């Protein structure tokens, strides 16, 4: 019914705590999705990409916390754009797990500056809208604070920008996700 995957940016610019903060949005999400009708897929993302969990591997165990705790952190670069290309390209692929017919929820976590990634949003964006998958995107560290890095927040996520973005301590983000699954 639905597939939920989640790129977290896992880039050097990322501080610890706020890595740790990351995983524990995603769990909080996935455990009080309580499945019966929803699928999760993660990858995390550098100059290099991750999968860690693909939604057949969600479905075989679908145990947060067990899924979770292992990742650790990449570091390195912020290659966002290519992540979003990847995501849709290999985590939405009926050969790893996806579904038809079932929604596309794709959340992006991240700090908001992209860098060293050879591909702008404007190469990734579109396919994105024409594959159907819908975005948000939380941001995490200096996110907001920086216009700069506000404006990356809103490109990424899909319209409305304020339906679809939130500081990662903002938990209407939780709450807005709820809401996405029952206006479909
Ligand atoms: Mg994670």
């Amino acid at each position: 019914c639905s597939d939920i995957a989640f790129l977290i940016d896992g880039s050097g610019s990322i501080i610890p705590h706020d890595f740790r903060r990351m995983k524990e949005f995603v769990s909080t999400v996935m455990e009080q999705l309580k499945k019966s009708k929803t699928l999760f897929s993660l990858m995390q993302y550098s100059e290099e990409f991750r999968i860690h969990f693909t939604f057949k591997e969600f479905q075989n165990n679908p145990n947060p916390r067990s899924l979770v705790k292992p990742i650790t952190q990449l570091l390195g670069r912020t290659h966002t754009a290519t992540g979003i290309r990847k995501v849709v390209r290999e985590l939405f692929n009926i050969t790893n797990g996806a579904r038809k017919n079932a929604f596309k929820i794709l959340v992006v976590i991240t700090d908001g500056e992209k860098f060293g990634d050879p591909l702008g949003y404007e190469d990734v964006i579109p396919e994105a809208d024409r594959e159907g998958v819908i975005r948000y995107v939380i941001g995490v560290g200096d996110a907001f604070r920086s216009e700069k890095s506000r404006q990356e927040l809103n490109t990424i996520a899909s319209k409305p920008p304020r339906d679809h973005v939130f500081q990662v301590n903002n938990f209407e983000a939780l709450k807005t996700i709820q809401n996405q699954l029952r206006e479909c």
